């Protein structure tokens, strides 16, 4: 089996991308922010403080002939931006493009914190990091993709995230329409539950390419690239009246500037993320401070390759026995 679905910005700016899935029987139809850093889905539901929802659409489990409360699991997850949410778990039907899962674990919440009620356009997630980092207790469940593995043509999915424009998920197949040259692999570590790996190097617009190792996450579900403080520094000297602000939280630019392109290394290819991926426009409302794409991950403890990055290539996240990832430029 395959599935394909296209996954939508939210907003003019790429803050996140969301995709249509199915669940329950009649289907219910949720936008879910697929995030390849976290491996819960959950959902906005009939269960969800009423004082906490405002404009997402909701699950509602007993309007779905194939629900079953699991009975005894609970859940609770907290991101690396500080929100969170938690609640109780059912099983039901979950179909993504045309892919169809019975007995997914679908995560209820009860409770989600600020950050996810002030966005009503995210339903709630669908993780794709491994099921090690599931939260569901006292027995952990596997994400819809672990679910689907077996069924799939070749057990891979693929992030194809668009700049200022949709994309696609697919699930089971490479579209060897959908990138440009070759798809250059590169090893994973799943010793953090995440699809880890190693950039060879960086180089800041025309400049020379630096080959250095940087260990970091593919992670759909962060909006910008966070990098070592060293190479955040060296990309925004390039960018005149640039600095760090403390009370902003990062690099802020003028937004006058015209930004230079940012390459990452993957063995020996190169990504090219254009200038433009990397404004995300003004701090506040009319304000000529623009906040950078690019941020240190000092303090965070990872290096991060969310959308930023992700959405200058076509990405495959090969779920074989060794799992790899791959990079093409598109």
């Amino acid at each position: 089996s395959t599935g394909s679905a296209t996954t939508t910005p939210i907003d003019s700016l790429d803050d996140a991308y969301i995709t249509p899935v199915q669940i329950g029987t009649p289907a219910q139809t949720l936008n879910l922010d697929f995030d390849t850093g976290s491996s819960d889905l959950w959902v906005f539901s009939s269960e969800t403080t009423a004082s906490e929802v405002d404009g997402q659409t909701i699950y509602t489990p007993s309007k779905s002939t194939t629900a079953k409360l699991l009975s005894g699991a609970t859940w609770s997850i907290s991101y690396g931006d500080g929100s969170s949410s938690s609640g109780d778990v059912y099983t039901d039907t979950v179909s993504v493009g045309g892919l169809t899962v019975t007995g997914q674990a679908v995560e209820s919440a009860k409770k989600v914190s600020s950050s996810f009620t002030e966005d009503s356009t995210i339903d709630g997630l669908l993780g794709l990091a491994f099921s090690t980092l599931n939260t569901v207790s006292p027995t952990q469940q596997k994400t819809f993709f672990d679910n689907a593995k077996a069924s799939l043509d070749s057990p891979v999915f693929t992030a194809d995230l668009g700049y200022h424009a949709p994309g696609t998920y697919n699930f089971g197949f490479i579209d060897t329409t959908a990138y440009t040259g070759s798809i250059t692999y590169t090893a994973v570590s799943t010793k953090q539950g995440f699809w880890e790996w190693t950039s060879t190097g960086y180089a800041v617009g025309s400049g020379t390419f630096k080959s250095t190792s940087i260990d970091g996450i593919a992670d759909t579900g962060t909006t910008l690239l966070y990098l070592p403080a060293t190479v955040v520094s060296a990309y925004w000297a390039q960018v005149s009246g640039a600095k760090s602000s403390s009370s902003v939280g990062g690099y802020v630019f003028p937004c006058s500037a015209t930004l230079p392109s940012f390459t990452f290394g993957v063995g020996s290819a190169r990504i090219v993320i254009p200038g433009d991926y990397i404004d995300f426009g003004p701090i506040s409302t009319g304000s000529s401070s623009c906040f950078g794409g690019i941020q240190s991950s000092a303090g965070i403890g990872i290096n991060i390759f969310g959308d930023v990055a992700l959405k200058a290539a076509f990405v495959v996240f090969n779920g074989a026995t060794t799992p790899t990832l791959g990079f093409a430029s598109k």
